[PDB]
């Protein structure tokens, strides 16, 4: 397959679309939903098959060699470069991991396996790689929308754990936690497993977001043992992100 | 008209004052005011005609060609200009907003309107360009004093927003928003619609403030869920604006 | 007299402590007192013939000519640019301003005058500069901690401001204060005006220090309103503080 | 002996172990522990015989000349060399500081003498220093390291000096410290002498990380005066500390 071709452009994009969507759904997946309930259920299939599908098209598409520019149309030298770099991850990956988790006892650990998907995110990173090669766009303002993006994922991420951190104990002792504890105005968590998802999805992504930019208002906090932990190597990583975001603006602006 | 003339340069700095202004009151007047009183009733109107005679004299000021630096002074060409450029958004906005909203049924709708005005600041925004023109004052000075304004500025608006996100929940249900909960020492805000113009305003000013410069101390917080997302989204824009600034000072310490 | 007279030079030094010590008093001096208590009285007078010693000596030393490197030892000139830089204010702060204020009324604004003694800072100031001109000093390294030492005294100055504001309210309406709300622990500030000094003063201290780190705890915060414009005032200004220590030492690490 | 003897090096290899063990041991050792519990007896045993051993081989190793690049292998210049630089606060911190304590009427000053064995991270620097001078690191990376490793030490250190001054005060008179004060969800630190250390270590680690980021949420602050203080301290050196990373980093990635 040609690499440039029109079509094959337009399955990126699709792909692209299909990634950002998962990446964006798996930590969710994990962390607010003990198993997925049923209306999703045809949503999640379709997105495998349509992964499904670019496995089997990533079997077809030519690779550059990098050391020396020059195209290979030869399926054994594509379908080898395949095997080794990106394979297994993407079909153990691609794998039904929610039928699995009801049929198989309901055994945690085959959805933790449930982060497996996470690497669907190279697909955006190959995107800014592409927008960088791009000339039209000023390399070091393409290196901060991709430190924005990234700082942006790590922040839903770290609110999807957090909330999860939450259903770790058990609902009896559950005034011990970060959420559950909260009275913010007339409005207490006295069961926050039978609140609206989008309720408490805002809750944790407000926390998330006003630690991440160093505000830390005081209103959310840590209670537990394990939130305390998370949130010391959150803050952790997310100062070092801070600062490599400072950085590149200054380089910018001193030297573009 | 001559563009440099002494008398059209008087009245680019009255009008530059008018602008100023009404960049800084009409977010205040959308967000504290579900309609003007009386007293204002005359200031407003002259703020209009005042406006009204800035268009009246920008079709006749001759403009400067960008691609060649040749001045025309034909009236077909600067009229179709502002015609192209900077009429309709003016005009617009020139309306009678209040009254307007009185007679017609109090609906929000038109009211929400009033934030057509805010392209007033483009009269500050070409200020600080032609300052930057000058010679008399370093360009990244000119770029930070420009910055701070700006930070400013959103502060003030980002105040008068979240003020308004308070009054949208209806008057019994006024307990869980973020104002109307505070007990700040001995004073508790229990009908907020009844306090004085300048306590809240104050109130609100100090919040966006101390939010902006990342104190955060956590006495005013967001407890709506429409507070969450404002301060989401303000928080996250906020850090970009620091960065940048944080950039600039670098960039003339080390460059200049 | 010769500017580099093994004399003069330690003169000058004995005057550089004088003046840290004076800085570092008259803004707790105006704000933890109202009205000087009688133990420190001599040692009040003290410094003040000090300064007078100072000022009477100002006028014998040579000057250096910025313009043209030519040393002048006539009487005349130098008198004459002292009259003109720097006498009038150091005359009127080396008034007795505490018996004035006992004597005089108890006016507040004689003591608000008090202020004045503030621009010895400028021996400090001449202090750093000379340690600049020094070559075993790096430059930039000199400017940083010039910039720490103006950061720790406005820190200072702006604990001592905020402990002021507390006490313009009348001691029965104490409770609307930063401090008088204060329970911290088991300490209860019931009536903060009959606390030990040092008590008080470390309080407003540690306010002021954790807000310009940025740390925001929020055990300490503004509730009156001329409280919290200070606050929006300090803030505002330490966050410019802030990014402009950040910009020399990046500057160091860059060039240097 | 050879200097770059492969078992000289992994001697070197395992006393830095030891090494970290040991400074990352000792702050923890000093405040959490009123005397050491007996299990650990051999252990700390070991660890100075371990160190003792490392002295018995550091008079035996030949020494760089820095100013002419000769090595010198004559026992009298490295043993001349260790009793000047680095012998005397080795060998006082060997003792065992743990039996002498318990068997010496339980003073207390014998104890703060433990913080002698914290210069064991001379040996971590020296390791950095190595990796600087070798060419497969870039220098300002191994800077970058260095400062995030020393910010994330500090950060310990400040921890266990944080709890240390909780237990200053009697036990009587606890709740008007940071910690017994604490009401974190439903658990309340009523007697926290006899809650587990690993507990208070970690609330210790939670406050002193989550001050270092600058989010200070507020959960645990300072109360008493002493706490205040150290506070301060910490908060000022900390802000030096960062904008120093912020300082490497913003060089690293303009220059490099
Ligand atoms: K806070
Ligand atoms: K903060």
């Amino acid at each position: 397959i040609h690499p440039k071709n029109r079509w094959y452009k337009a399955w990126e994009m699709f792909i692209l679309v299909w990634a950002i969507y998962s990446s964006l759904f798996t930590p969710m997946e994990f962390g607010f939903f003990r198993g997925l309930p049923e209306r999703l259920f045809v949503l999640d299939i379709v997105g495998q098959i349509a992964f499904l599908v670019d496995i089997v098209l990533q079997f077809f598409v030519a690779y550059r060699d990098t050391q020396t520019y020059r195209t290979v149309y030869k399926p054994t030298r594509i379908a080898f470069r395949y095997l080794k770099s990106h394979f297994l991850m993407d079909f153990i990956g691609c794998f039904p991991w929610d039928l699995i988790y009801k049929a198989s006892g309901k055994h945690e650990l085959v959805r933790y396996l449930l982060w497996i998907r996470l690497f669907r995110v190279r697909k955006v990173v190959e995107f800014f790689q592409r927008l960088e090669k791009d000339t039209r766009i000023n390399y070091l303002f393409t290196r901060i929308l991709k430190l924005l993006f990234v700082e942006v994922y790590c922040t839903h991420t770290a609110a999807c754990i957090f909330y999860y951190l939450a259903t770790t104990l058990p609902p009896e002792n559950e005034g011990y936690t970060w959420i559950g504890s909260l009275k913010l105005g007339d409005y207490s968590y006295e069961n926050f497993r039978e609140i609206d998802l989008w309720k408490r999805y805002t809750t944790a992504l407000y926390f998330a977001i006003v630690t991440m930019a160093t505000v830390g208002y005081g209103d959310i906090h840590a209670v537990n043992l394990r939130e305390m932990i998370f949130v010391m190597i959150y803050v952790s990583f997310d100062m070092v992100l801070g600062a490599y975001l400072i950085g590149n603006i200054t380089a910018l602006i001193v030297k573009g």
